[PDB]
């Protein structure tokens, strides 16, 4: 029995698709998943964003699933609902590249896309077994520009947790790879990322959580690369994205 | 019954004494009151930050008692564990009293002070009734340095309530008046200011929270500044914070 714990979609389709088919098979190989966390960033850089809203909303209705929203989706989220286009982007603290492709989103969402955002969730506070869980896309201190670091010592993870000592166990999106850290104050874990790749030969990852013991299984799947590349460019937007999707990148 | 819910003490000892003992005198008066609410700041601009600890630790011990940190509780408690010195708060973006409020604040404490500090959650989650409650310092999206603001038409606190909408009502410190919004996601509340005066011929300000219909009552209590002004003028604390104590500021 387990939680499938993903993170990072980032507007990737593909990826998600992948994750999500390997989450089904490993259901017929006797891995029972009781329910699904997806942490943010849902859309982003990369160019299926309605397409990944409709795949969890359809999960949602089959399955038990808790969502909640990461720094991109924040970023159209705050918009003005009453906006007729994504100029208010150009003003923000971002590379080039990144507002072009978070305009890009904005306008392909539409009204209900945007308004779903709104919806999401901030926070995830839950309960596995007996044991109460936090989740947050960056860091409790800050929700969205927060940063938790991958391969730090037991005592970097210990400050983390200090603040949210109340629970047992903490997820975070932002490392963007795999974080297992068992600490005095409870255990910190990131799912890695499932479709925004942190360096080069990208695969999509996620955590299964064992619901006694929150020990977290990672697992890694191969997607398509090329149909990402040739869709990226037949919508017109930064090669620079090109170049994240195969050596890698920061939100 | 009701929920007392206090913020802001801010290290203001006589301002947290006669909050607290009016609450003791409404419990005569057949009120029940059965747990309490304590948001940040704890400590601050007033020179009382041990005691006003030693107040709620008691209250701790024969309560039901919930507490988070706010902006300046963080500040120290962000600190390296085993600095020798305040000196780390001269590089940050703060007014000249504030910072040396906030280095009288770092020694008096002491390393047990500074520790018990580091051991405040960041989040309140809560049932009272069967009515979940979320509370934070600042703001949803931003914990220390978000500012939900007072007198704002229904439609502003709505935005704000949405991305918490899984909840019945939020408390937030950062507004410091009385707010009381019901929105369709949910109410917004904030309790006042217990000892950070925001104005002139300030009282401590808190509210006690209806646990069936989530209706805050504003209460009011008259407490001695001259004592503070005497104490400020006696540890050598700079001349804007007596400013502050009768004409009023913001964190
Ligand atoms: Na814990
Ligand atoms: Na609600
Ligand atoms: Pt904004
Ligand atoms: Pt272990
Ligand atoms: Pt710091
Ligand atoms: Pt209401």
């Amino acid at each position: 029995v387990y939680v499938a714990v993903l993170a990072n979609i980032a507007g990737n389709l593909p990826a998600l698709t992948a994750a999500l088919s390997r989450i089904e098979e490993m259901r017929e190989e006797g891995y029972e998943i009781e329910k699904y966390y997806i942490l943010g960033n849902i859309v982003g850089l990369f160019p299926y964003p309605k397409e990944v809203i409709e795949v969890i909303k359809d999960l949602t209705k089959k399955e038990n699933v808790k969502i909640i929203r990461g720094k991109y989706d924040q970023i159209i989220a705050m918009s003005d609902p009453h906006a007729t286009d994504p100029g208010y982007i150009d003003k923000l603290e971002l590379p080039g590249h990144v507002k072009k492709a978070l305009k890009f989103t904005w306008e392909k969402l539409g009204h209900e896309g945007r308004e779903y955002l709104r919806d999401l969730p901030i926070y995830l506070v839950d309960k596995i077994g007996g044991n109460e869980v936090f989740g947050v896309y960056g860091s409790p201190i800050n929700p969205f520009d927060g940063e938790v670091l991958a391969e730090q010592p037991t005592s970097y993870y210990e400050a983390i947790m200090r603040p949210v000592k109340d629970y047992e166990m903490l997820i975070v999106a932002s490392p963007m790879y795999p974080v297992d850290a068992m600490t005095r104050y409870g255990r910190v874990v990131c799912p890695g990322s499932v479709g925004f790749p942190p360096g080069k030969e990208h695969k999509a990852t996620f955590a299964l959580v064992d619901v006694d013991t929150l020990k977290p299984k990672f697992i890694e799947v191969e997607y398509d690369k090329k149909i990402i590349e040739e869709r990226i460019r037949a919508e017109g937007l930064p090669e620079e994205i090109i170049k994240i999707l195969y050596h890698g990148g920061r939100p």
